[PDB]
C-alpha cells in the first residue's frame, strides 16, 4: 500500500481512488490509504 504526504493543497483536485471514493485530492489519498481501512489507489484523477 502506498504511503502518505506532507500537506498538499486545498486546490479541490477530486480524484477517484480505487475503493469508491472521490478525494479531496490524490494527495488526501496517500494520507487516507497511510491509515483509512485498505490498501487504495488512484483511478481517475477527477470525479470518476
Amino acid at each position: 500500500k502506498p504511503d502518505c504526504p506532507l500537506i498538499c493543497t486545498m486546490q479541490y483536485d477530486p480524484v477517484c481512488g480505487s475503493d469508491g471514493i472521490t478525494y479531496g485530492n490524490a494527495c488526501m489519498l496517500l494520507g487516507a490509504s497511510c491509515r483509512s481501512d485498505t490498501p487504495i489507489e488512484l483511478v481517475h484523477k477527477g470525479r470518476c
